[PDB]
């Protein structure tokens, strides 16, 4: 039974959100299982960023129990800018716990090393999610973004509770029920860092979304990368905190870690600089 | 200086926002001057609905001093739905005070009666506005929307404080600095009530955005209609409350109507039903 523990105010450097199980903090990266229902391929997705928000929140690989925090660049909080016709992120954006994009392996499909993080998930249902939420999704397909230098797969998924879930089984169903969303996804991921002064990104396979089956393989390749990583195996797993309070056959189990987390101390959201309102025409 | 007086929680039926001058309420329809700078055609815009919001907040024509109150449909709060690729309204949305789309005559450009409300304004600058804000804008152009069969011109304007204001002088400058915005504006107003079960609206002139000179002429016409209305000379003023505290030559002048308003009693924004999150693919 998953809930969240918030420390500080949203949109500040001190903001942190931990995932709790029956009231105690666990690691959002290694303690919540990849599958909610392995037999039916129902996954747990940890949500980082709600649709139509800008603050770039991310599970932190460098802190104990991997809380969700706001990304920073040279000390400054990171916000994605609004890129016309889009507002903020256009999906509920998160990742699957227990996955890793191996930074040491050149991918056959894409020709680039993995990005070193859990695999990214775009959840396309109607309801806006919340940071730190653990929701159950079905995988519909996958796109191969090359985020300047590296392979950064995006899984396309839908909350099993969405009113449309029963009718959405593979990537063609996204075209039918959410026409234009795959094109918008392609566009968004190509240009989202342009306002920040980075180049446009590119996609492998000329931007096509691969189907559910290709998606499930890739998902599996990343969770097996995750396996090597957590078991001490890895030419370079450096900088990642592996404490877990649920999973013993690894060196790094510590139930004391769950209790070393500060109690919740949620403050009202902090204001966001008015410049984040701006709509960029690029 | 104009400020606002809020009564209740936003997103509730009791919510009301009156505009005040010197800490005292005035009519948001009749008592804010159309022009902030007549010689330079600088106008006062009354903002009702901030960009990327959904609550259909409007100046209330039939209530004394015309506070902004959320519209209702069959008794329930009205929210415009999200129409993909858009999120709520895609402009800061409001009206010019002291204007009226006369509903008693057929307008020659559109061959349709007016919609009975102040002329509406789309403010395109980067800063998201707030409800009850009076800002000063320059008119750039105007589009001839026939909204559910009624003349419902949409003026295109920009806050004079926007960083780009000095570069925006006429309608072609909007395509230069905001490429795609006018086309998206035509699509938005065509489709936005389809999720409500209404037909697609249409535009006169094939949706063309006429220029500043054309816009000033239509704004003049709607100011001339309001002067007739406020003098008590319209053939049918539709039950509009004509109470005002600043126009002594009108029959409905009353400086004491200001004092009859309850004091401010703001509450925290109330939650919005999660159904309003939904993205509709038309
Ligand atoms: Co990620
Ligand atoms: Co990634
Ligand atoms: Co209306
Ligand atoms: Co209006
Ligand atoms: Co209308
Ligand atoms: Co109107």
């Amino acid at each position: 039974t998953y809930t969240t523990r918030q420390i500080g105010a949203k949109n500040t450097l001190e903001y942190k959100v931990y995932i709790e199980k029956d009231g105690k903090p666990v690691s959002a990266f290694h303690d919540i299982p990849l599958y909610a229902d392995k037999e039916n391929n129902i996954f747990n997705m940890v949500v980082e960023i709600p649709r139509w928000t800008n603050a770039k929140l991310e599970i932190t690989k460098e802190e104990t129990l991997n809380p969700i925090i706001q990304d920073t660049k040279k000390g400054k909080l990171r916000f994605v800018r609004n890129c016309f016709p889009h507002h903020g992120y256009i999906h509920n954006y998160g990742a699957f716990p227990q996955t890793w994009e191996d930074p040491n392996v050149s991918h056959p499909e894409t020709k680039a090393v993995g990005d070193n993080d859990p695999i990214d998930v775009l959840e396309i249902g109607e309801t806006i999610a919340y940071t730190g939420q653990v929701k159950q999704v079905k995988a519909l397909g996958i796109m191969a973004l090359l985020d300047e230098g590296e392979t950064d797969w995006k899984v396309i998924a839908i909350d099993i509770n969405d009113p449309l879930a029963p009718k959405l089984n593979d990537i063609e169903d996204v075209e039918k029920y959410f026409p234009g969303l795959l094109r918008a996804t392609n566009e968004w991921f190509r240009i989202y860092k342009i306002p920040d002064g980075k180049p446009e990104n590119q996609f492998a396979f000329s931007g096509e979304a691969k189907n559910k089956k290709y998606a499930l393989d890739i998902i599996k390749e990343t969770h097996d990368s995750w396996k090597q990583l957590i078991a001490g195996k890895s030419s370079d797993s450096k900088g990642i905190d592996l404490t877990n309070v649920t999973l013993p056959d690894t060196p790094t189990y510590s139930k004391a870690a769950s209790d070393a987390i500060p109690p919740a101390s949620p403050k009202a959201d902090a204001p966001i600089d008015k410049s984040i309102d701006k709509w960029f025409f690029i």
